[PDB]
């Protein structure tokens, strides 16, 4: 055993654990054992971590129904993110004429009545309030329901079931069938009214004369879904909490607001969106890696928090800047899986805290900071409650 155990982080608050750093700033390529399957390199530099996502030479695809080291005990399931060439740059290449960076700007408009919308019952019902629940926790819902195209009778009716996938399993994967077969009717009728929907042009994407399947269709809607609820939501609620920690910063922001766009990328890079690692990737060819050398079908997992603070492309990489002339982030992801979601998490964040920084300005913690509780649970870290007072 001269690879220590993975379980040695902490999801306490916004921490991360020293090894990711020291690992960084010393051993390239560092050595641990997952709970579950073998153990696994961890690339922690953005030198290498920028190459994991990037290099052919590193399979996703043979992790299929594989016994690869990992954190959970279930064994992933062929989804988008777990595809390479010609599969993954065939179904990106059909989706992405559907989930144009165009179509996702067009959404602020709504995104921005949403969240007034949202403020203003959260104003209305009275301090101290709980923005997890009251406005983060639904904003980016009732923005996935619109972007498909969730028929607004619908809607409630669709939080019940996407909310049912966390807690049983007679009631998740009830709400699994319930919403795949919900959305495969959905698309049937976009299909009649061709529309300027997203469902509307996933149907009528075609590259030559490819297009998706029912499966690949019902597949990438769900897929949307799923990405975008729970990781939209502890964006926001996270990005709130860091904020009202540099109060120094809010001001800077507050009376200045022509820095909301830059200021997110920055919110982004400097928090970690995990409280592990990654699924964990597979050498098809033996590969150096920061150093040491990944033999082939030999694994490795990368952390982004440290490539996003590492000291080699971050000038002071741990203090919060608004004004940084280039910002080379990877929480949103590099190469040819670049976040398909990233226009949407960007106008979403932006005018989610645009509003709240503007609309409640003496917006404070109503309970000491240290006294805030996050979720034991798992995967990234979510907010058990962020009550607020006004
Ligand atoms: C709001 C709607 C969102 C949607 C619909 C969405 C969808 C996706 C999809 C489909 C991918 C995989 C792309 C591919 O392999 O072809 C992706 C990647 C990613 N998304 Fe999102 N996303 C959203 C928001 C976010 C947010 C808020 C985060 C916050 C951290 C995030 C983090 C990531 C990361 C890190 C990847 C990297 C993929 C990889 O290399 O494995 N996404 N997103």
């Amino acid at each position: 055993g001269k690879a220590c155990p993975y379980p040695f982080a902490e999801m306490e608050r916004l921490e991360i654990h020293p090894e990711y750093n020291r690992l960084r700033d010393a051993g390239e390529l560092g050595r641990v054992l997952m709970p579950y399957g073998g153990e696994t390199w961890l690339a922690t530099s953005w030198e290498d971590v920028a190459k994991v996502f990037v290099d052919p030479r590193f399979s996703r695809s043979a992790t299929l129904g594989k016994d690869v080291p990992r954190v959970l005990p279930a064994i992933q399931q062929p989804v988008i993110m777990l595809m390479d060439p010609p599969e993954h740059t065939r179904l990106r290449r059909l989706a992405t004429k559907a989930l144009t960076s165009r179509r996702m700007e067009a959404l602020r408009p709504r995104t921005q009545e949403v969240a007034d919308d949202l403020i203003d019952k959260m104003l209305a019902k009275g301090a101290p309030a709980d923005l997890m629940e009251d406005f983060a926790l639904p904003l980016p819902i009732i923005m996935i329901c619109e972007l498909l195209g969730v028929p607004i009778e619908d809607q409630t009716k669709f939080r019940t079931w996407s909310d049912q996938m966390l807690y049983s399993q007679e009631v998740v994967m009830a709400a699994g069938q319930s919403l795949y077969l919900y959305l495969s009717e959905l698309i049937a009728e976009r299909r009649k009214q061709d529309t300027n929907d997203l469902l509307g042009s996933l149907v009528r994407a075609r590259d030559k004369d490819d297009r998706l399947s029912e499966t690949e269709l019902v597949g990438f809607a769900v897929t949307l879904l799923i990405a975008g609820y729970e990781t939209t939501a502890n964006a926001i609620g996270n990005s709130v909490y860091t904020l009202l920690t540099h109060p120094e910063k809010l001001a800077e922001l507050r009376k200045d607001l022509s820095l909301i766009p830059k200021a997110v990328d920055e919110l982004l890079r400097i928090i970690p969106i995990a409280k592990q690692a990654s699924w964990v990737r597979m050498a098809v060819e033996d590969v150096e890696l920061s150093g040491t050398i990944v033999k082939a079908g030999e694994a490795v997992a990368i952390q982004t928090h440290s490539a996003n603070t590492d000291p080699k492309v971050y000038d002071h990489p741990e203090e919060i800047d608004f004004h940084r002339t280039s910002n080379p982030h990877m929480s949103l992801g590099h190469g040819a899986h670049h976040c398909m979601g990233a226009q949407l998490v960007r106008v979403e964040m932006q005018t989610a805290l645009g509003s709240l920084i503007s609309r409640i300005p003496a917006l404070r913690f109503a309970v000491p900071e240290p006294r805030i509780k996050f979720l034991r649970g798992r995967l990234v870290p979510s907010l058990e409650a962020l009550p607020l007072t006004w």
